[PDB]
């Protein structure tokens, strides 16, 4: 028997697991498969590999000491550095003895009769708890391509997901499917140390700098001296990014000005900057999202000398969605060693024992294929696991639509069932997320063992409630017009007005039992 058993090892389960065992004394496992905290920091282990959060942002705010320890090295904090971040925070605070790794959970099936659940490891080892916290993140299974005899190239085929270690580029021919933000990060950090690259591009997205630069002693006291003002600001913000976000219209101002605007955080670097601390209107307006785009295109053609690979660089698209960010990459396209190829207008067609062929058959002769092709969506993760609630209905079936849930944290037909960063939740920086899902989610449970109630679970219409007030403001956005409902847009701050006044009114839409 547990209080709560937690499943996942990143960000979101260790501060489940710190939150519930420590601050509410309560009997709680972890599990994760990995050998080790750090969750997708510790899978993702690919070249580039880089946040898109500025370092002193993209940590916990819980524990003050830590962030006067904090080290940052650069603007923006790559993944070795966030893998030993959270194992700095699991050694302080003694947070292994209570996680079982390599340990993958199979099912979970939740007991009316004892209002608890019954979670199972894939070694067929039972375990029970009250509550049960799925803490699984964004991402579920590695999506690969599907093409013609991918399973004959004799090469090294990697997924980005799975990314061995000791690989050596220098001296091969090397292809990228894939240019989404994990595409352009290893494009960009792989070009110059391979013979030859080509990029199998179906889609071209936009991309501005990111800007990571070295952080002086200057730059970082300055940080660690303001501290608390920085996240004050972070939890009255829509983004949690540290921006400046702007309600200056786009339209509203001369040409020569809008380009400084642009300009100015093109040189600062992020892609939420550029999104929306130049301007307020760029999601929402057609006309102010298209002077965006048009700022990027010429961005594009100055930068690619050969007008020819700068077009086929260009997005398409009438609409823009948030850019991505990068380090160099459309740089890399002047290369001598690197081929771009557009697999829309030219479709890779089969994959061979040593190459990659393309409609038009030409044979790109290749040492190792990287699949830089992204995941399964987030409601994925939960899928993966047997997850039976009320009646014994499965989350597979409940969800066969598409994720919809309470807040982003709780599911109808799936009492006692708490999600971090599940889905339909803010689009914001994810630690200040999780963060105050964990501490809403804890609060919960503390009221649940004062009033001895011993079953929270989230109504039918408290759902369709929340669906409707995601519709209502996605609405508002181009974002229909460009690549259930996944997210809620109404940012950091209103999220948590709108959770603060669940829980101040006595967590109305959750059904509560007694015993
Ligand atoms: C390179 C990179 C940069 C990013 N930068 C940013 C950024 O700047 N800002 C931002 O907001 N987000 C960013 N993200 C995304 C987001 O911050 C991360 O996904 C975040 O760390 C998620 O943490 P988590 O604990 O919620 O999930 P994860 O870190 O994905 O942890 C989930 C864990 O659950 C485990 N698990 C799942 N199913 C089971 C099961 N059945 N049994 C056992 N264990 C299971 C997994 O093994 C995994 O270890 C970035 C992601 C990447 C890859
Ligand atoms: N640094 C990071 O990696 C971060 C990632 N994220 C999120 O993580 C998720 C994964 O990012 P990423 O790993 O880049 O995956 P994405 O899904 O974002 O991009 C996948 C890429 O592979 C291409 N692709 C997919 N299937 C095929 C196919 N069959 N043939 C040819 N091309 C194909 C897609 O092209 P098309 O566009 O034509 O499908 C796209 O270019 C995204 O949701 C991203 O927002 C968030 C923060 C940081």
């Amino acid at each position: 028997d547990f209080d709560a058993i937690i499943i996942g090892a990143g960000f979101g389960g260790l501060y489940s697991l710190k939150k519930l065992r420590d601050d509410f004394n309560l009997k709680v496992r972890a599990f994760d498969r990995a050998t080790e905290v750090g969750g997708t920091w510790f899978w993702n282990q690919y070249p580039g590999a880089l946040s898109d959060s500025e370092t002193h942002l993209y940590c916990y705010s819980w524990d003050k000491e830590l962030l006067q320890e904090m080290e940052i090295k650069r603007k923006y904090i790559s993944q070795p550095d966030v893998l030993a971040y959270l194992k700095r925070v699991a050694d302080k605070h003694d947070l292994r003895k209570d996680i079982q790794f390599e340990t993958g959970i199979r099912s979970a099936y939740f007991d009316e009769e004892n209002s608890f659940w019954n979670v199972t490891t894939e070694n067929d080892e039972k375990f029970t708890a009250r509550f049960l916290i799925t803490a699984l993140g964004p991402l579920s299974s590695p999506n690969w391509p599907i093409i013609k005899g991918i399973e004959t190239f004799k090469g090294e085929l990697h997924h980005t997901s799975r990314w061995p270690k000791d690989v050596t580029f220098s001296g091969k021919r090397v292809g990228v499917i894939g240019t989404g933000s994990t595409g352009v990060q290893v494009i960009t950090a792989i070009a110059s140390q391979v013979k030859h690259l080509t990029v199998f591009q179906r889609s071209a997205q936009y991309s501005v700098p990111i800007g990571n630069v070295v952080m002086s002693e200057t730059d970082v006291a300055k940080i660690k001296e303001n501290y608390d003002q920085i996240w004050e600001n972070v939890w009255n913000s829509a983004l949690g990014y540290g921006l400046n976000e702007s309600t200056l219209p786009t339209m509203s101002v001369s040409a020569e000005e809008r380009d400084k605007i642009f300009e100015k955080a093109w040189q600062e670097g992020g892609g939420f900057r550029f999104m929306f601390e130049t301007f307020g209107d760029i999601a929402v307006d057609e006309t102010a999202n298209i002077e965006a785009q048009n700022f990027i295109k010429k961005k594009i053609s100055e930068i690619v000398k050969d007008p020819f690979v700068a077009k086929k660089l260009t997005p398409t698209d009438l609409y823009a969605c948030r850019p991505l960010c990068d380090s160099g990459y459309y740089e890399i396209f002047n290369r001598d060693n690197v081929s771009l190829e557009d697999v829309k207008a030219n479709p890779i067609v089969e994959i061979k024992e040593d190459c990659v062929v393309t409609a038009d058959g030409v044979e790109h002769k290749l040492d190792m294929l990287i699949c830089a092709t992204g995941f399964d969506a987030v409601d994925g993760s939960y899928k993966r696991i047997d997850i039976r609630g009320k009646d014994g209905i499965s989350i597979k079936d409940h969800w066969k639509d598409g994720p919809n849930s309470y807040l982003g944290m709780m599911v109808s037909n799936f009492p006692n069932m708490f999600m971090v960063f599940g889905p339909n939740g803010p689009l914001a920086n994810s630690p200040p997320i999780i963060e105050t899902q964990v501490r809403w989610i804890a609060d919960l449970i503390g009221y649940a063992e004062d009033h001895q109630i011993n079953q929270i679970e989230a109504t039918k219409d408290a759902v369709d409630n929340w669906t409707n007030t995601c519709s209502d403001i996605a609405n508002k956005t181009l974002f229909a017009k460009a690549k259930t409902v996944y997210l809620y847009m109404g940012g950091l701050k209103e999220y948590r007005n709108q959770i603060s006044e669940v829980s101040n009114n006595n967590y109305k839409g959750c059904l509560l039992k007694q015993s």
